[PDB]
């Protein structure tokens, strides 16, 4: 007699839940979650942005870090996302439970954030996380706005349907820094080729790949922050080795293009 | 350096997800679930209908069930529940997803299984499991009427908000059989009085001791065999030292007075 399986719980590398302290990026911008997720506070005179929360049990965490900020929970005003992983958009319910922030994200984030992750194209229910709905449906160019910081959507489906970079233009010593908030590029696992589920994969990745590449981009930052050779964990030279969007772009499709051949061949 | 915990699956003894054949309950009523839980199947002559799945990676197992039974998913036509909890609704959303299947429920019980279990009042985000719509709700009292077998909705509300006890007749031997399928009454590690996101627990809980000691009740099932003391590995008398109603009620009741002075002395 042989039982089925136990459930079995969504486990990362220990680095992806080591706490950090806010390590700032630009005048209003900070990394407030863990050595290897990234979650960005974007501070304006109006109210806070969270642009990704990391893992589910991070909200602590973040809300600590906000306070060490000076941001209350009543001033978070905004989440984003980059795409609606358990890694990057885990907390989002329970933040939304525990501070005033409205959920703003495109269709397809918002439905894969309502089910918790649950029936993913690749994953199945693998990787689930608390679900949580959205209180704005945002449309690919769509600017919102807070304290008088610019967010833009630039949509870049292929590793999730949803997948969304976020730009917005903040200062450092009085000069504009354009930062680009660009999400991942991979596709782990993923059946690339005549996937039922997904049937213009490539082809959204290709656009994808010229999306990002195109980005305004003085800065680049992504949700696993090795992506984009940020190492938060190297104080002042954090970003010092980081890759311009155009580098990540053509990193991401050479790879993708070696994962395709080697999808063929097996 | 110590990093945040990993998430912790819902893990259950090995006799929750142990597999049995369908076990005969009355001429239209039929176990299909695993040794220790419930999750009858009941086949009319227009359909049939399941009350409860257990846990989430039951679905293909009751699939099978069904097919030995003569029900293709196309003919599974309502689901329907006790409560939503992870060991009772946990294959809802991908019931639903594999067959004809729509969902009955009452409201608490709909909210909670369209946030797949998370925010539960004692757990937390404890025991979560993949979310689901109802495509129906119903009121104390309300009838669904199936191939001419005819569910009666009890509100027992304690265990959850939205905890149901399902009533209806079948037949053995060309007499009458009232089957009572009666919730939970326990309150497993429940902080019962002045609890404030459940203020009235204890109140009602004491009703629900009163709704189910008067159910229609020739046969008492319950979400955990155990609780009614049936033995579903025991064959032609698994049944045989099943409870009534009324002895189930009062074992219940004298176990919560047991609990809440517990909790009162701790
Ligand atoms: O390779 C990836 O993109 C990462 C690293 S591990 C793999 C599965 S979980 C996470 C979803 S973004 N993913
Ligand atoms: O005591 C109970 O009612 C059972 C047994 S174990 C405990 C926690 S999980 C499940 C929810 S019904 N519950
Ligand atoms: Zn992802
Ligand atoms: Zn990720
Ligand atoms: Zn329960
Ligand atoms: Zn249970």
């Amino acid at each position: 007699e042989v039982p089925l399986p136990q459930l079995r719980a969504y486990t990362v590398d220990a680095s992806w839940l080591q706490p950090m302290a806010p390590l700032q990026i630009a005048d209003h911008t900070w990394q407030i979650g863990t050595e290897d997720l990234t979650a960005l506070l974007v501070q304006t005179p109006d109210g806070a942005v969270l642009l990704d929360g990391g893992m589910p049990q991070m909200a602590s965490h973040l809300l600590d870090n906000m306070k060490a900020r000076g941001v209350t929970p009543r001033d978070l005003r905004l989440i984003l996302l980059s795409h609606a992983h358990a890694d990057h958009a885990g907390p989002v319910a329970e933040l939304k439970r525990r501070t005033g922030a409205k959920v703003a994200a495109n269709a397809e984030s918002a439905v894969l954030l309502a089910r918790g992750g649950s029936d993913d194209l690749h994953f199945g229910d693998g990787i689930t996380y608390p679900p949580a709905n959205a209180d704005r449906i945002v449309m690919d160019g769509e600017v919102i706005t807070v304290g008088g910081i610019v967010f833009t959507a630039h949509f870049m489906a292929g590793h999730t349907p949803g997948s969304t970079a976020w730009t917005w233009t903040d200062t450092r010593n009085g000069k504009p820094v354009r930062i680009a908030y660009a999400d991942s590029l991979s596709a782990p696992g993923y059946q690339l080729q005549g996937n039922p589920r997904y049937p213009h994969l490539i082809e959204d990745y290709r656009r994808s790949f010229a999306t990002v590449r195109a980005l305004p981009c003085d800065v680049l930052l992504t949700p696993h922050p090795g992506a984009s050779n940020w190492d938060y964990a190297a104080g002042a030279r954090a970003g010092a080795k980081a890759l311009t969007c155009k580098a990540y772009a053509d990193a991401a499709e050479q790879k993708f293009d070696g994962q395709l051949a080697k999808e063929t061949a097996g």
